[PDB]
């Protein structure tokens, strides 16, 4: 469509900020840093919420595959699978 | 607030309401990357 986009307004606002912290002589240059390194992060959190739900002992073999499944789709959410696998986990002992 | 930087995140804003990308950070990573460019 031609929507706001959720989440704008946060992801904007953090650039913002480190930008006070900081004071990058080039704003464009660290913009390249800052959403580069902000990637990173993200596809590093992610690739390790896999693997930890990968043999996380206490579940069952569908549970697993729900949990990886929806993370593989929505790396966004890998926070809240993480820790519901990990309740669903420890109450499974 | 540092001179430059609402024209700047305001050029962003128009392309990522323009074009819809479906990441915004990926896109981030993308658009200043052409800005640095040129």
């Amino acid at each position: 469509p031609w929507q706001i986009p959720p989440g704008l307004t946060e992801l904007l606002q953090g650039y913002t900020v480190e930008v006070l912290r900081q004071q990058p002589p080039d704003l464009v240059e660290f913009a390249v840093e800052y959403f580069t390194r902000l990637r990173e992060a993200r596809n590093k959190e992610q690739q390790n919420a896999f693997y930890e739900i990968l043999h996380l002992p206490n579940l069952n073999e569908e549970q697993r595959n729900a949990f990886i499944q929806s993370l593989k789709d929505d790396p966004s959410q890998s926070a809240n699978l993480l820790a519901e696998a990990k309740k669903l986990n420890d109450a499974q002992a």
